[PDB]
């Protein structure tokens, strides 16, 4: 029975070691702080749900390991710099940038990129957090702190965002699962929706850059690569080296969900194509409590994460799936009046792919 | 919040426990050697996954607790003769039958039920073991123990056997899958297959059936009740006050599983009809190594218990559910070389089903 030991203590390796479970795959959830003498890492193949960590006597322990997929990766991923230049290197397209030096930089910048100026943290950036978006004029906002430890892009107006998730096995193979729709508000993603058949030319031109970039960093496991989507065509946003967010409806919706799908890659089980037969809605919760009314609704999936509810956290998800987008739509007026008021939008915009 | 306790240490309180844990339900399965200082059981609710047990430390203390929900009914319905007058007093149709009290009664026995006695242990059987059929000139085959400690019935010659899993609210709300096609072989339940529109009359008289039983009983949770189809409708074969192995297909198949089911009816919380839109066929794994070139058909969910490979022994079950027959018919195909010789006869019954 493999055994499997997940860097990281949060929900997504909760979810993994959910999946394992019936698959005969014992998965191990490790926080930064464990007792390494506590950690069966030596008779597991180890993975992680984080890019980025300081040095603990963990960490030291895993250092040495010989079977931490990806290891190697990670700090390419972790720094948006490196990260760009990966892009760059394949010839992605992405959003124009630079690394944001000091603050003499300021006006080759705008010359550079524009009216709008997209600041970001090279490390540790999550929900927006780390994120600035600015104009000629508002430069002195950003934090000095900032200078040398940030990049800057060129402010995109896409139409929409969309996320590929996929995988890649220790053989080269790939898979992948039919682009999703992905709503943010306020930096965080809130919903996501996914259809059996996407744009059939964005479904392709996402797959060969993910399947580039997998190559190229010889990864495997699931990735996610985040887009954006102009008349030009799609842009990459950033990647995940892990399972994504934006792919948990894959846990009701598809044949193999994406928790599946990374756990068959690293232990080099079979990773044939997922099935995805209807579309699926999946619904962020964020600093709520649970309302056990939801389940009233059928359709609805709950994915609680264990976890204290505080604002602004990611506290679970509820996926709903069907090939009847009506049951779907009405799932989701249900909803509305059984969720805070800020759901509204995020639940409107996902009834509305289906208008 | 959710904290439950499950009597007893199988798969199915393992799956129980896969269940809630998304819903956020802490589910402890106890062995019945489990130490009871070690359970929660004074802040928990109580279930069951077996119907009889010993005393031991553990089972004293559930003696009477206010917590363990159906605590009274598991005696009736574990003890053959109890359920059998159960059926009875309910006008409900089984199997002609008697106590078998002792040798002497034999003639009479098949004078009134015919050619083929099926004698049965009143307690503790399962797969058939304690189960004997029996001519009239066979009878010096019956262990000399039998008498007294069996009941004897009619041989009924079936068309098939389906079975009927619901369950029923705190408040009397029932709601039911649709029935179940249920195969056995060699006493053990090798495959079963559900349509999403049973026959509806059949359908009908289960519900009714099952709904004046868990309502005579007071019963909360999930029952299952396994019948025989004959010309003259259903009979009732017998009952599990549990979630049973031919649900396990509703992990995949319906929108609520049972288990899912079972832990809201129990804590309750909501319970809306499951939805159920596809065909759905699961193959019980019996005795058999794991073999990974499963996974290599996307269709396939394995669930493997973690439980040590012997003969005859329930080591895991593969669901498969699609709107499109054709696919399952294909997956099935595509399992006989990927399983031991006797699991060609189930899958062809299932592939029947579809044909
Ligand atoms: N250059 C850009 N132009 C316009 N919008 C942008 C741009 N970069 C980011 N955004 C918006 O901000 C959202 C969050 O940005 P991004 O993914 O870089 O940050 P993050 O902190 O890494 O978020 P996370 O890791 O949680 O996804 C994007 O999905 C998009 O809505
Ligand atoms: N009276 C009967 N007539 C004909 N066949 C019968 C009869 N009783 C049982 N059988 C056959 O034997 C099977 C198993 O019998 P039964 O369910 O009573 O045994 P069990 O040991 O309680 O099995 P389990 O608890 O594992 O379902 C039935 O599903 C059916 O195939
Ligand atoms: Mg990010
Ligand atoms: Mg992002
Ligand atoms: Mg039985
Ligand atoms: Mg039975």
């Amino acid at each position: 029975m493999k055994q499997v030991c997940v860097l990281g203590n949060g929900q997504l390796g909760r979810m993994l070691r959910q999946a394992g479970e019936p698959l005969g795959i014992a998965v191990w959830p490790v926080g930064l702080d464990a007792e390494p003498a506590a950690v069966p890492f030596q008779q597991s193949v180890i993975t992680a749900e984080i890019e980025r960590w300081p040095e603990t006597a963990l960490t030291r322990q895993l250092a040495r390991h010989p079977a931490f997929v990806n290891r190697d990766v990670f700090p390419i991923i972790a720094d948006r710099l490196t990260q760009k230049q990966l892009f760059d290197k394949l010839h992605l397209p992405t959003a124009p940038w630079q690394l944001l030096a000091e603050r003499s930089e300021w006006p080759a910048v705008f010359d550079r990129l524009g009216e709008l100026a997209i600041v970001k943290r090279r490390t540790g950036g999550y929900d927006g957090r780390g994120q600035w978006r600015l104009r000629a004029n508002e430069t002195e906002q950003l934090p000095a702190e900032c200078y040398g430890e940030c990049i800057v892009e060129q402010g995109i107006n896409f139409s929409g965002e969309v996320s590929l998730v996929g995988a890649r096995g220790f053989d080269g193979s790939t898979v992948f699962y039919p682009l999703t729709h992905n709503l943010h508000q306020d930096g965080i993603l809130r919903t996501s929706v996914a259809f059996p058949q996407a744009n059939a030319q964005q479904q392709a031109r996402a797959e060969e850059m993910l399947s580039a970039i997998m190559q190229e960093l010889g990864y495997v496991g699931v990735m996610a690569m985040e887009c954006f989507v102009t008349p030009q065509g799609l842009l990459i946003n950033e990647l995940a080296p892990r399972v994504h967010n934006s792919g948990h409806w894959t846990q009701n919706g598809a044949s193999i969900s994406q928790f599946e799908l990374h756990l068959r890659a690293i232990t080099d089980l079979p990773l044939p194509q997922p099935v995805v037969n209807n579309p699926s809605v999946m619904i962020n919760l964020i600093g709520s409590d649970v309302n056990y009314d939801w389940l009233k609704l059928p359709l609805v999936h709950l994915h609680w994460y264990d976890k204290e509810v505080r604002p602004g956290r990611k506290v679970g998800h509820l996926n709903l799936t069907d090939s009847d987008t009506s049951r779907l739509t009405a799932t989701l007026e249900a909803l509305i009046p059984l969720l805070p008021p800020e759901y509204a939008s995020g639940v409107i915009w996902a009834q509305s792919k289906f208008g």
